[PDB]
C-alpha cells in the first residue's frame, strides 16, 4: 500500500558495460574484490522521493541534484533499457526507508565521489512519459 519509494532522474550519460575493479568497502571485511561486470550512469534528480500511494505515487519531498547510479550483479539487466536523454523513475519496493535515495559497493574509478548510489537487485526502472515528467515538476 505504502510499500514502495521512487524518484525521477534525467539520464545524462551512460558508461560502458565492462568489468571494473571495486573499492574495499570502508569499514567492511578487507578482501581483494574481483573485477565485476558493471556500469554506471550520471543522472540528475528531477524531484524529491515519492512514497507509494495505492496504485500511484505521493508528492515529491521538498528539493545538488547530480547522482552516479551504480549497476552490478543482476542490476546489469537494465543496461540496454537505459538511454541518455530520457527520464526514468527509480523504484525501491518495500518499507519506506527515510533517506533511501540519498546514499548507500563502488567502482575504484569513483573512489571518494560525493553522490554515489548503488542500484539494488530488487530496484526497478520505468521510462517516464512527457506528462509523467510535468506532473512531478509541477508539484
Ligand atoms: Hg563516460
Ligand atoms: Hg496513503
Ligand atoms: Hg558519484
Amino acid at each position: 500500500p505504502h510499500l514502495g519509494q521512487s524518484r525521477l532522474f534525467l539520464l545524462c550519460h551512460k558508461e560502458a558495460l565492462m568489468k571494473r575493479n571495486f573499492c574495499v568497502p570502508p569499514g567492511a571485511s578487507p578482501e581483494v574484490p574481483k573485477p565485476a561486470l558493471s556500469f554506471y550512469v550520471l543522472g540528475s534528480w528531477l524531484g524529491g522521493t515519492q512514497r507509494k500511494e495505492g496504485t500511484g505515487w505521493g508528492l515529491p519531498e521538498p528539493q545538488d541534484q547530480k547522482v552516479h547510479l551504480i549497476f552490478f550483479g543482476s542490476s546489469v539487466r537494465w543496461f540496454e533499457f537505459l538511454h541518455p536523454g530520457q527520464v526514468y523513475r527509480l523504484i525501491a519496493p518495500g518499507p519506506a526507508t527515510p533517506m533511501l535515495f540519498e546514499k548507500d559497493r563502488r567502482p575504484l574509478e569513483l573512489a571518494g565521489c560525493a553522490s554515489c548510489l548503488t542500484v539494488q537487485d530488487n530496484w526497478t526502472l520505468e521510462l517516464e512519459s512527457s506528462q509523467d515528467i510535468q506532473d512531478v515538476l509541477d508539484a
